[PDB]
C-alpha cells in the first residue's frame, strides 16, 4: 500500500544505464516505464511533471561539488535543491 | 511573436548553466519557465511528457562521445534518439 516515491523512482531511472546488449529501442521502454512511476500521470498532473523536471535540468546544472552535496542529500523538489544550494553558493564550505 | 518550439525549448532549458548570481531559485524560475515552453500542460498531455523526458534522460544515459552525436543534430524524440544511437554503436564510432 507504499509507493517507493517519485524521487526514489527518478533515481532508478537515472540509475539506468544505457546499455546497448538491451538495444536503446528496448532501454527506452525501461526508461519509460521508471520515469512513468516517477512522473505518474495517473496521479500526477502536467505541472508537477513542470516541476520535477526543473528540478532535474537544476541539479545538473550546478558545478560538481554543489551538485554531489545535492545528490547526498536528496531533495526530490527544485525548491529544496535550490535551498539546499542557496547556502552552499555562500562561500563553498558548507 | 510565439514560442521558441519544445525542441528549441529544451535547447535552452539545457544550454542554461547555473549561475548563483542570479540564484538558485531564480534560476528555477528561468528553467520552470524554459521547461514549461518544451514541456507545454497548455498544449500537450502528460503522456507527451513522458516520452519528452524519456528522451531527455535517454540522451544523458548515453556515453559523452554518443550523447555529443544526439546533442548535435537533436531529434527531439525518444525513438529517434534511439535510431541513431544504434547506428553509433555499430563499430563504435559508426
Amino acid at each position: 500500500g507504499s509507493d517507493p516515491g517519485p524521487e526514489a523512482a527518478r533515481l532508478r531511472f537515472r540509475c539506468f544505464h544505457y546499455e546497448e546488449a538491451t538495444g536503446p529501442q528496448e532501454a527506452l521502454a525501461q526508461l519509460r516505464e521508471l520515469c512513468r512511476q516517477w512522473l505518474r500521470p495517473e496521479v500526477r498532473s502536467k505541472e508537477q511533471m513542470l516541476e520535477l523536471l526543473v528540478l532535474e535540468q537544476f541539479l545538473g546544472a550546478l558545478p560538481p561539488e554543489i551538485q554531489a552535496r545535492v545528490q547526498g542529500q536528496r531533495p526530490g523538489s527544485p525548491e529544496e535543491a535550490a535551498a539546499l544550494v542557496d547556502g552552499l553558493r555562500r562561500e563553498p564550505g558548507g
